[PDB]
């Protein structure tokens, strides 16, 4: 009876073993536009992913993700409201059973299909493990996607999925350009938080890019054929893997734009 998404082990149960889901630092939010303040000090966003070097898909039997040699300084996030370099480990995504639904944070109350998330941690603490320990550990980079035109930097992504199908499967994933998952913006908003997932540590500062991408119902009905269950288990699909929004508390979203 491990955590996972639905009526008996979801989000509304993850508390019971991991009690800082109560927290003061919880992800996601909302993001209420009207209250997102200007911060003139922030700065542009530095995503320096020319030297990426992806390695391996996996399905981890709560999402997929795409993983990165995160064993020098490569592809790596700074600036913005971060202190210092964080480099990029892996990516992954959130998505829902129906296209109203799967992002983590709203804007405004409102749901994206799917939320992509560009994970990076702080070289100051020389590896993962380590930041995840520690309140500024961890980058992430949010992407909003809604459903229209296919995103071409995308499809390697969705035509490896088959191979994937269920948990604990993985597969070479070498070359891939994250660069061609991102918007043509950089504006963004900013704020402390968690991770979204158990064990819902507060080490991580978000960035949330304002301009969500387009992909198609064909590139988000694959990720909806994606199993939770291991191979040779009932299919269970994987879709609605999204934690809701949780309490702001004591803290302010900052824009970094208009
Ligand atoms: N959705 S999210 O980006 O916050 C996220 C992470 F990025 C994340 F890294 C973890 S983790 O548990 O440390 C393993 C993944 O690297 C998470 F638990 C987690 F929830
Ligand atoms: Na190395
Ligand atoms: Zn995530």
């Amino acid at each position: 009876h491990h955590w996972g998404y639905g009526k008996h082990n979801g989000p509304e149960h993850w508390h019971k073993d991991f009690p800082i889901a109560k927290g003061e630092r919880q992800s996601p939010v909302d993001i209420d536009t009207h209250t997102a303040k200007y911060d003139p000090s922030l700065k542009p966003l530095s995503v320096s992913y020319d030297q990426a070097t992806s390695l391996r898909i996996l399905n981890t039997g709560y999402l997929f993700q795409v993983e990165f040699d995160d064993s020098q300084d490569k592809a790596v996030l700074k600036g913005g409201p971060l202190d210092g370099t964080y480099r990029l480990k892996q990516f992954h995504f959130h998505w829902g059973s129906l296209d109203g639904q799967g992002s983590e944070h709203t804007v405004d109350k409102k749901k994206y299909a799917a939320e992509l998330h560009l994970v990076h941690w702080n070289t100051k603490y020389g590896d993962y493990g380590k930041a995840v320990q520690q309140p500024d550990g961890l980058a992430v980079l949010g992407i909003f996607l809604k459903v229209g035109s296919a995103k071409p930097g995308l499809q390697k992504v969705v035509d490896v999925l088959d191979s994937i199908k269920t948990k604990g499967k993985s597969a070479d994933f070498t070359n891939f350009d994250p660069r061609g998952l991102l918007p043509e913006s950089l504006d963004y908003w900013t704020y402390p938080g968690s991770l979204t997932t158990p064990p819902l540590t507060e080490c991580v500062t978000w960035i949330v890019l304002k301009e969500p991408i387009s992909v198609s119902s064909e590139q988000v009905l694959k990720f909806r054929k994606l199993n939770f269950n291991g191979e040779g288990e009932p299919e269970e699909l994987m879709v609605d893997n999204w934690r809701p929004a949780q309490p702001l508390k004591n803290r302010q979203i900052k824009a970094s734009f208009k």
